[PDB]
């Protein structure tokens, strides 16, 4: 089930709702059944995983059958399928994380090319469609590139990466110097 699009460096929350006697025995594992974090009766316990000090939950929501997994300082290596098992219920969530660099430094001379690279997990070729304030939308795979930058390109651009019906939106501000 589920697909959540993360943006490199950011924080994310993967919801897990369940029926039960408001709050119960839960835990999140990854694909290799590595237990990421669960509840020792009433407290939060995180096992020895690469997500340890970035992985967290929100206990006050347990009483309302919600047991989110929160991963801060997102690395595209966090892209993986997470499982949330609350007592008898099991929920699957795939986290996909992307990066969108601006190879050519935002401040460039007019007539100069601009390249951007979308960082992705080893399992996805999304569609990146960026557009300049001049409305001219560009798209492509890993590398999006602009032939020559007009002075009317300076400022906040917007880039849409689409993956399995969902989308994240990177923004760039380009200082096209004359």
């Amino acid at each position: 089930k589920k697909v959540v699009l993360g943006k490199k460096g950011d924080t994310v929350e993967l919801t897990c709702t369940a029926s039960q006697k408001k709050s119960i025995q839960f835990h999140w594992k990854n694909s290799n059944q590595i237990k990421i974090l669960g509840n020792q009766g009433s407290v939060l316990t995180k096992g020895p995983s690469k997500l340890n000090d970035r992985a967290d939950s929100r206990r006050s929501l347990w009483d309302q059958g919600n047991f989110p997994l929160i991963i801060k300082n997102l690395k595209i290596e966090d892209s993986d399928t997470y499982i949330c098992e609350v007592e008898d219920q099991k929920e699957e969530v795939q986290l996909l994380v992307f990066g969108l660099t601006a190879n050519s430094d935002t401040h460039l001379l007019q007539g100069q090319s601009l390249t951007l690279t979308l960082e992705s997990p080893p399992g996805s070729s999304p569609s990146v469609q960026c557009r300049s304030p001049r409305g001219k939308n560009i798209q492509g795979g890993k590398t999006l590139s602009v032939s020559q930058l007009e002075l009317q390109d300076s400022g906040t651009w917007t880039c849409t990466v689409l993956q399995n019906q969902k989308k994240v939106e990177f923004k760039i501000d380009i200082v096209v110097l004359a």
